[PDB]
């Protein structure tokens, strides 16, 4: 699975979600080069207007595309589940807020890498800094630490995420994630590590539709050489 | 038999194998030299690309080519079964990975010696050194025991092979080998000695199909 | 940033590599004028024999450096983009062989400009001009060619460069580059034109360590 | 490999044989000026009298020392494998007799020249010229045709030798042989192309051992 991210591989996102009866769609497309941990991300949402921040929606929105260092490789799960792939599912909790649900299938289709996402957004406040838009249109880093589930043969994964609001506090939000492999070949089931990722947003000027573009590096860390 | 290696033979060699439900053939051609331990093949895989490295197959791809010292020569089984030839079977283990199992007919046809190996590799790791393609294209030099083994009216031998890996460390692969006669003729039973052994591995830059060749040099010894 | 390119300013190389398998450094010094498109540049091999052949390296081993004539200048991106910097990136495919793959900053670190570059090399022939180590020890003239990538905010460059063979023939090697800027402030997208670029290799006598010395004369051209 | 040749050089000449089962030594020193194709060698048999006629082993007992013009200086094989070496091999076949299997390595072992050489001589009569030494104690000039064998990596050469007998007659030797690099680097490969040699053979009165002194003039030709 790891002789397929050898070169540059083209990405399509597909979300479809549901935050407090609100339904909206967003499609995606780009490229990876696992080489360099580099992701290049345009999203439109095609329903219309999205009615969430979009900052809320970035690590909803292909974990495989990493970079993993010469000696740890054999701790890379995510390009081991490959071509068949792995379904990932998160419950994101924002703190003193709703909560998101996401089912995700992320496989290869033909030479394209799909990511076809469901999300189900259940509590939020009315007047809360999310149905409220008051996040700000920017990304901090983080490190998403990753362990080994032996049992269901995948591997368990928390981390936390700071979004910065409008004016001038933070908003958290814990991320509880689950992976599993869809074939039954034999997966790389990683020592604890974790993955430090940065990224940045921006607009596409000549763009009318509600979009957000995305630069994002992975890299892998925490395993002794 | 040896009045049959005073010159140089063609060689003619054949592998179906099998690993871990891999199928996929070998075949190879070229000459040896018994009067200088010297041998020269060019190895082709029919298949299309070789799921395996190549060099985890060199010691699988003809000891009847060795060369035996003067002193030595009445300890030479290989060309003693000639022109009859030998059974060769192995089982061959890498270390904290899969094995080989493999058995092949070892005889004169025509003025051809052909080499016709049948092969199955079992409990290979999908992300070990072997299936993971980590092997350096390269051989080290290496000595194999021999002794007789006067039941099966034969030899056993044993040896290891250490394979660099791309990283820096090392692959090794004991091998277990017996050889018994195909004739109902009388053998040289050998007393306890070793063959040493030197390897080349090349590629010949106007073929397009995946292949390997290979120089060896084989010479006799450990008797006084 | 082009009041930073008026004097010599010392510029600082390094760069970490893998071809096939084969991993390897370089580091190197030296100094700049823009003002004549001059370069003067020493490369060592910090991890012990270069694998692959140093005029291979060459082209991933500093534009800024160009002369830009007078009526150019409003079309010279690279010192644009400093002293903050900018991504070069690069594909680079040798006929009938492998290619390389290359990742580079090039940005103002304190006084000295520095060239922090990243290279991977994969399906290199095992008996080619390249691991075979048949190119010969010298350089030829070129053009690279230069337009905007108003998508990117950074241009495009595509170029090929002849490399002589020991045997009389040539090795041929096709570049295709992006380059990026890394601040957000705003840059010059050129016109369509190209850099005439002219380079020497020798070597320093006291120097034991495997290394390259480089002269190199770049101007910009071809707007009139 | 070709400024290794520019003065005197040491040459040290060293043989193993059996002919016909008979098994003796030969070892000799000397010089050789390429710059004028000049040799000057003396031999002695180390294990007493030496079996077979001195004059047989004459071709036997280093072409890296041959005058090249200086138009036909990039058709040098022998001295572009310097310092490393060539292996150079033949089946020497003497006419209604025996024939000689050699095999040798010529390279510097220091500032020395050395020529290791093994021989193996099978099917001489009992009775002819040779094991019956009715050969004369002369030698005559001969021209050794060259062309490159692109395939490995060296030349063929092939050429005969007439040797004069006590009773009136001749004796006729076809020469086959075949030089390949031991190094890895690239070596010149020559166009069509043959050596004009000159020998004389004489003794040291002041030698009480079984020896061969020996004067040879080697000079390249047939290149416009």
């Amino acid at each position: 699975g790891e002789e397929l991210f050898t070169g540059v591989v083209p990405i399509l996102v597909e979300l479809d979600g549901d935050v407090n009866g609100h339904k909206f769609s967003v499609s995606g497309e780009g490229e990876g080069d696992a080489t360099y941990g580099k992701l290049t991300l345009k999203f439109i949402c095609t329903t219309g207007k999205l009615p969430v921040p979009w900052p809320t929606l970035v690590t909803t929105l292909v974990q495989c595309f990493s970079r993993y260092p010469d000696h740890m490789k054999r701790h890379d799960f995510f390009k081991s589940a490959m071509p068949e792939g792995y379904v990932q599912e998160r419950t994101i909790f924002f703190k003193d807020d709703g909560n998101y649900k996401t089912r995700a299938e992320v496989k290869f289709e033909g030479d394209t890498l799909v990511n076809r996402i469901e999300l189900k957004g259940i509590d939020f406040k009315e007047d809360g800094n999310i149905l409220g838009h008051k996040l700000e249109y920017n990304y901090n880093s983080h490190n998403v630490y990753i362990m080994a589930d032996k049992q269901k043969n995948g591997i368990k994964v928390n981390f936390k995420t700071r979004h910065n609001i409008e004016d001038g506090s933070v908003q958290l939000a814990d991320h509880y994630q689950q992976n599993t492999p869809i074939g039954d070949g034999p997966v790389l089931l990683p020592d604890n590590h974790y993955l430090s990722t940065q990224s940045a947003l921006s607009k596409d000027p000549n763009e009318k539709r509600d979009h957000m573009v995305l630069l994002e590096f992975v890299t892998a860390a925490g395993i002794t050489h």
